[PDB]
C-alpha cells in the first residue's frame, strides 16, 4: 500500500513554504501527497504566475495532487489583514475539507487512489484536525514560526486569566512603560515582557479574532498525534523542554529545507529578481547590508523614508528588497542620497530576491529583518548576524530571543530614524556589537549544519517523522 498523506498550509507564504518542503519530501519518499491550497491562495497565485508554474510536473504529477476548497474570502483581503482571513478560514473551510475528505475516499474505488493515512495541518488551519478526527483519521499538526512564539500564544490563555487581555486601559495598548512589563510566570522564558508576547494580545476586543483562534489553535494542537516545529532544539531547547508538557510529543526539525538539502512548483506571488546575486558577485566579501521585511508587513511611508535615509547614510553598500506592497498608501519617491547611491552601483533596491541565496553569498554581511521565523532560519543557516526591526505576530518573541538568549542579532528602534538606522547599521557592520553577532551566528550556522546532515538531531527527527508518522500507510 501507498501512504497518502493530506497537507493544508495556512494562506501565507511562511505556512506554505516548510509544508511543500514537507510534501516534496514525502513525495520523494514514495508517498501519495495531496497538498489543499485555498482558493484564495489558488487564484491569486494562478493571476500572479499562472497555472502551469504553479502546478506540480509531469512527472510527479501522478503522486502528487493539488486540491482547491473554498473559503468565502475575496482575493482582495491582504496578507496583512491576519485576524480577517484567520476568521474567515476557522469559519468557512471545515465544510468543503469535509467534502474533499469524503472525494479522496470515493476515488479509492473510483480510480484505485490510495485511502488517506494522514493529515497534516498548519496549526492554524483547526478545521483540518477536526475533519479528520471525524473521518478516524490520524493527524499531526506542523506549527510553522517559532517555539518561543509557541510558547507566547500557548499563554495567551493566562494573559486572560490575569485580566491583560483584553486590555482594559486603550491607552496602554501603545504605552511602552507598559509593554515593557516582565512576565516572570511563562515557563521557559523568564525574561519575557508584556511587549514580547506576539502581538495580537494588544487588543481591547473581548471578542478579537486573533485571541480567539490562538486559544482553539493550542486545544486543537494539543489534542494532536504529533506537533512538528521547524527549529533547532539547540537554539530553542529552554523552551522546547517548557513546551513539552502542553503538546503531543514534539519533533524539532529545522532547518528542515538543509535537512533536505544534505539528502518544480511557485509558492509566491511575487518573482524573485535575478539581478541581485550577480551584482552582489562585484562586491568584497562581508561588506553588505542586506534588508528584507517578509512577505505580509508592511510600514508607513515614514518608516520607509527614514529607513532609506539610514541606508544612505551608514557607510555600507546596501541591498534592500523593498516588497512593491510593503509601503502603506500611495507611492513616494526614494531620496535623492539613496537614489545617487544606486546610480553609483553602490546600493540596489529589487522588489524580491532569492533569499536563501542571497542570505549565504559571501558579499553579505549582516541581515536586517522583521525577524519573520523562515527569514531567521535562512540567516542561521547561512551564518549571518541580525539587526531585527519585529513588526507583528511572534516576531516581537523572536526579537527578544535574538537579544537576549540566541545572541546573533540587536534590535533597531521600533520609530525609525535615520541617525540612529545609520549608527547601528555600522556598529553591526565595523563594531563590537557586530563583532560579537557574528561570532555566535557563526557558532549556530556550525550547529544548525551539524543537526541537519545525516545523523544529527533534526536529521533524525526527520527521519522519525517520514518514516514513523507519515510513511507508516496503516
Ligand atoms: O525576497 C524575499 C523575501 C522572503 N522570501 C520568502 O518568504 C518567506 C517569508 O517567511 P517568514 O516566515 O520570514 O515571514 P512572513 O513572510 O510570514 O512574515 C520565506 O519563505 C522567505 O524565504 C522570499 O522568497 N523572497
Ligand atoms: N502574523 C502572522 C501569520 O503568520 C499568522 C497567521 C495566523 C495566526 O494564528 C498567527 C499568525
Amino acid at each position: 500500500p501507498t501512504p497518502h498523506v493530506v497537507l493544508v498550509p495556512f494562506p501565507g507564504q511562511g505556512h506554505v513554504a516548510p509544508l511543500m518542503q514537507l510534501a516534496r519530501l514525502l513525495h520523494a519518499r514514495g508517498a501519495r501527497v495531496t497538498f489543499v491550497y485555498t482558493q484564495y491562495n489558488y487564484r491569486r497565485l494562478l493571476r500572479a504566475k499562472g497555472e502551469a508554474a504553479v502546478r506540480p510536473p509531469a512527472t510527479s504529477s501522478a503522486r502528487f495532487r493539488i486540491e482547491v476548497i473554498d473559503d468565502g474570502l475575496s482575493l482582495s483581503v491582504p496578507q496583512n489583514d491576519v485576524g480577517g482571513l484567520v476568521d474567515s478560514l476557522r469559519k468557512n473551510c471545515l465544510h468543503p475539507f469535509r467534502a474533499l475528505l469524503r472525494r479522496l475516499g470515493q476515488e479509492v474505488e473510483g480510480q484505485d487512489a490510495p485511502p488517506v493515512t494522514c493529515v497534516v495541518g498548519d496549526v492554524v488551519m483547526t478545521f483540518a484536525a477536526a475533519a479528520a478526527r471525524e473521518a478516524g483519521i490520524p493527524e499531526v499538526q506542523f506549527f510553522t514560526a517559532s517555539a518561543c512564539g509557541l510558547l507566547g500564544y500557548l499563554h495567551y490563555g493566562e494573559l486572560v486569566e490575569r485580566g491583560l487581555v483584553p486590555f482594559r486601559d486603550a491607552s496602554l495598548l501603545a504605552d511602552d512603560d507598559y509593554l515593557d512589563t516582565p512576565l516572570e510566570w511563562v515557563p521557559g522564558m523568564s525574561h519575557m515582557r508584556l511587549r514580547d508576547m506576539p502581538t495580537f494580545c494588544r487588543t481591547t476586543d473581548p471578542d478579537d479574532v486573533m485571541v480567539s483562534a490562538t486559544l482553539q489553535q493550542m486545544e486543537s494542537a494539543a489534542g494532536s498525534k504529533a506537533l512538528i516545529l521547524n527549529t533547532l532544539y539547540e537554539l530553542e531547547k529552554d523552551v522546547v523542554d517548557a513546551l513539552a508538557a502542553f503538546f503531543p510529543p514534539i519533533y524539532t526539525v529545522g532547518p528542515l529545507a538543509e535537512v533536505i538539502a544534505s539528502s518544480a512548483m511557485d509558492i509566491s506571488i511575487w518573482q524573485e529578481d535575478t539581478r541581485c546575486l550577480s551584482w552582489l558577485d562585484g562586491k568584497p566579501a562581508g561588506s553588505v547590508v542586506y534588508v528584507n521585511f517578509g512577505s505580509m508587513a508592511v510600514m508607513t511611508a515614514a518608516q520607509a523614508r527614514e529607513f532609506a535615509l539610514g541606508l544612505a547614510s551608514c557607510g555600507s553598500p546596501f541591498l534592500w528588497v523593498k516588497r512593491p506592497d510593503v509601503v502603506e498608501g500611495e507611492e513616494v519617491l526614494l531620496p535623492e542620497a539613496l537614489l545617487d547611491e544606486v546610480a553609483r552601483g553602490r546600493g540596489l533596491v529589487v522588489p524580491w530576491c532569492p533569499q536563501a541565496a542571497v542570505l549565504k553569498h559571501a558579499a553579505v554581511g549582516l541581515f536586517v529583518s522583521h525577524c519573520g521565523w523562515n527569514s531567521l532560519l535562512e540567516a542561521t543557516a547561512a551564518g549571518q548576524p541580525v539587526l531585527a526591526w519585529p513588526c507583528h505576530g511572534e516576531q516581537t518573541t523572536n526579537c527578544r530571543q535574538l537579544c537576549e538568549v540566541w545572541g546573533n542579532g540587536a534590535q533597531l528602534p521600533r520609530e525609525v530614524e535615520s541617525g540612529a538606522v545609520a549608527r547601528l547599521v555600522r556598529e553591526m557592520m565595523v563594531g563590537d556589537l557586530g563583532k560579537e553577532k557574528r561570532a555566535k551566528a557563526a557558532e549556530w550556522k556550525a550547529a544548525a549544519e551539524a543537526a541537519a546532515r545525516k545523523g544529527g538531531a533534526s536529521w533524525r527527527n526527520v527521519e522519525r517523522v517520514v518514516n514513523d508518522l507519515l510513511l507508516v500507510g496503516g
